[PDB]
């Protein structure tokens, strides 16, 4: 059983936006431990984990296709220089992630690849919370004040 | 922090970051295979570098230096078995010369704290070393079939 | 209940009850000549395409058709170990084409639970021909006699 | 017996924790006289770390057959403020991590390789309490004083 | 806001402390160093209840609004041997009750009674020390100075 | 693979543990058939230190492609009394430390940083076992030799 | 003690000293090349000699005699495993002849309890033949290779 290659080219394309996004927010969670905002850190690390889970899970069905899974390129890190910035290259980020999960689904559709949706169609679910987290986060900068926010990220 | 240190440890930094990918791969490849042992090894040595790689932030980070994850190596990616365990242990060998560098440095500007987070890595890729030599060793003493049979259910 | 919508879920019915059968003699052919191992993981795949016949059977009255369980196809039946699997990789290969079919009709008709039902169903049939696949491919990798050896044993 | 150099460096790292105890208790109570309790718990827990280093260096020295100085105490940085408290056991931490660094040097030079290694244990709790330091620094500048102190009123 | 002699002498007994505490913990160690591993636990347990004599009085001073000095270490009295060190700490305890009592004379003078309540049981645990070191020497004149160090080898 | 002269040391170091593991081991045998049953139960807990010293050393060298020598059995130091056994294993240990200082400069030398850590954790437990020899030895002046082995005769 | 006794206890000590180092020896290097059931079960044999070597030991004490840990025999160490097999099988064979004619010795004086100790000291090692013989026939009857492959995993 060989997948469909546009498929397959698809799932790669997935695959190195996790890579990208499994060492940004690993980054951007030790610089938030470094700066002693450890509840930013520490929720930015189970992000960076979420995402190294989805990556594996397309590891698995790239081989099961009998596609070669490509951890070798790795596209641009989007690395913000205060917790304002870095939420919103997550932001970015995930909103790039999603249009290509949306595409990515259209191509399984039109092959009957319904098992490669479904999967795909799963991590669009975690990208859309992390997208919710995200708007949530930069909205209660603008609500409570980035002082403010920030305080209530010091402590776990 | 001192500069050049900074660099060896971005550097040991960027060898973590091609062994965590190169042994993900190498073990989703075995399990694809249904050599489920060597594939739970594997990624039990992906998860390794990842922690060492995580210590190596910390280090550069506190150090006030810029932790480099953009920069991605040469994945050694084998093709059978018996490839792929050399393409390990190569990474290895030039993880481990690149370590002895950086603590030689360390030692000359008196970082004590950084050499003993780069000798403790070393252990760990010395262990990974042995455990390589060891599989190859074995290849050669029962035969490649045999170590695959050995290797298929965990 | 739409009309085609029921004949392709009796469709895809029959199919699993062709499974059954088959690897319900598969696994007791392999428990015969003492290759456990196999015989215990045919006897799963043998109960798992029990459950999809159940589903499909109670989706059917639930639309208000028929469930055919009178029509039962040929079933592929291997004389040794590598012919056994190859019947039963070529069985689910046909299978995963009905179920794409079918899954298209449903969607045509706005029937998205059936869809789902079928969908679920066609995850775990791909798992079984990932099974099928990895295990033909031992048999290349390490050879008949050794993967025989593997599966006497639970 | 030891290296008389050695010894000599042992005490003088003996010294640089007899300081650290002091301020550090002193700190620790004051901040929880004004009510900055989480601040109070932690500097208390800074102040037990060098009373347990000073215990190692104190054997250390009595197995080379030297004699522990206990008597001269140096100098407290004593703030009148968290901010000045916060930095005055930052420069101390610097100061002691230079000494660290020389005796290390010495020990090295002369083989005394598990006194190299005693110190290079309490290097790493030093520089762990400097980690500790610059970031409360840092905190007071990223959210102000105020809320930084706010944050450290409870445990 | 307390007295100002008060203040003067809770930073004298403050200071007595800081004295015992050094030199108890030097002793104690001299004695693990030798191997009379008893002498040696029970002089560490003396000087950790001076180091909580010491944060009480650190307490009380702060609450009355005086400085606690910790910067002056007066003169450590150490023992070349077991007699001379179980000397030395009770020399030590008299020259404290001195000034516990002192002491206890001005706050009862202005009115401290809160102040006095603390140097009485600071004081109760000071003449239990020296019951301790006056039993101890006795018990060298009774079984020899060989007996008494035997007894003291294990815990 | 590992260095030439590397091995070799480690061959030295092994040399050293195969002498103290027999040296220690008779000794033990001896105080307990005298009925110095606390005396022979530290000295066997000394003799099995060193066989898991010979065993990491003989592990290291493996990895390294050498050949651990087992069949060199240097001079044991047999002591004819308490005293004489006690100077015995000091004097063993004082030479085993020389020779880690030795292998350690060599590792440092050429880069081999963990045979270094593997030696400088030998030397460390050796440098313990020294204390314990010094402080045995300095109990028997300071209580006499009989009391000393009463001190050793029950566990 | 006789001094005929004694110096047959020195002699059979100095056999269990020999066979202490060849067995962990032996043992690390079955370790060091992953063969992991032979290394354990070879370090096993090792704490065995450890403990009839300190039974002999309290035994000449006892007599009032000298033990002799200075003289250490020739250590036989192979270079694979059927070679390391049937050296610890050689010492095994000299080790039980010396084993029965100290026991003839004790038995000419009257010495029967350190004729006993002998005697379960013999049992002990005839029990060490049994499983040496039996592991070079298991290498006869399946090959080489086989028998490595059974002792790579515990
Ligand atoms: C900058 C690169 C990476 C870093 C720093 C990193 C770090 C970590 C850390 C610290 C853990 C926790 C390990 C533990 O303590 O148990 C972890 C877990 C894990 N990592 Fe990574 N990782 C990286 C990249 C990757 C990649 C590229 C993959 C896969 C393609 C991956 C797959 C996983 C998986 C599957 C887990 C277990 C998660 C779970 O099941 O909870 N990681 N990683
Ligand atoms: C101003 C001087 C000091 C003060 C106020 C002080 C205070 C304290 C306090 C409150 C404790 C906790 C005791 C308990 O609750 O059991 C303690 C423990 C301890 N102290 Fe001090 N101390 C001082 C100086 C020293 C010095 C100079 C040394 C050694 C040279 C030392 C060694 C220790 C040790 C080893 C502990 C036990 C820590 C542990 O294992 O948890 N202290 N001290
Ligand atoms: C190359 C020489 C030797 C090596 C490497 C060696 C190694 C060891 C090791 C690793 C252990 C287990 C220790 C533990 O993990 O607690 C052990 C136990 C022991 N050793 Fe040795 N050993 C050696 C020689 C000897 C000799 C010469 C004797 C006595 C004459 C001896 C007597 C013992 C005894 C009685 C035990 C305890 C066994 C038990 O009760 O299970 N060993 N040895
Ligand atoms: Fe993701
Ligand atoms: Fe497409
Ligand atoms: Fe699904
Ligand atoms: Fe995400
Ligand atoms: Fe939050
Ligand atoms: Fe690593
Ligand atoms: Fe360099
Ligand atoms: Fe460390
Ligand atoms: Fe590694
Ligand atoms: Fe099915
Ligand atoms: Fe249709
Ligand atoms: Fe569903
Ligand atoms: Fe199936
Ligand atoms: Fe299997
Ligand atoms: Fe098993
Ligand atoms: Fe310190
Ligand atoms: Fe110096
Ligand atoms: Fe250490
Ligand atoms: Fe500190
Ligand atoms: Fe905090
Ligand atoms: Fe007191
Ligand atoms: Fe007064
Ligand atoms: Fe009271
Ligand atoms: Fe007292
Ligand atoms: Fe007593
Ligand atoms: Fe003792
Ligand atoms: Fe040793
Ligand atoms: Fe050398
Ligand atoms: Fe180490
Ligand atoms: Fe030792
Ligand atoms: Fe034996
Ligand atoms: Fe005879
Ligand atoms: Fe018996
Ligand atoms: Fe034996
Ligand atoms: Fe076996
Ligand atoms: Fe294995
Ligand atoms: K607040």
């Amino acid at each position: 059983m060989k997948g469909d290659k546009k498929v397959i080219q698809h799932l790669n394309k997935i695959l190195g936006n996790e890579l990208i996004a499994i060492n940004q927010y690993f980054l951007h969670s030790r610089m938030w431990n470094d700066w002693g905002l450890k509840r930013l850190g520490a929720h930015e690390y189970h992000e960076s984990i979420d995402e190294m889970k989805h990556a594996d899970k397309l590891i698995e069905r790239i081989l099961f296709l009998e596609g070669l899974p490509n951890l070798q390129d790795l596209g641009k890190l989007l690395i913000g220089e205060n917790t304002q910035e870095m939420l919103q290259c997550d932001l970015n980020l995930e909103l790039k992630a999603t249009k290509d999960l949306r595409e990515a689904i259209v191509h399984c559709e039109q092959v009957h690849d319904y098992v490669s949706r479904d999967l795909l169609k799963d991590i669009l679910e975690s990208e859309e919370e992390h997208i919710d987290y995200l708007e949530t986060q930069l909205g209660l900068i603008q609500k409570v004040g980035l002082e403010l926010y920030l305080q209530s990220h010091m402590h776990e």
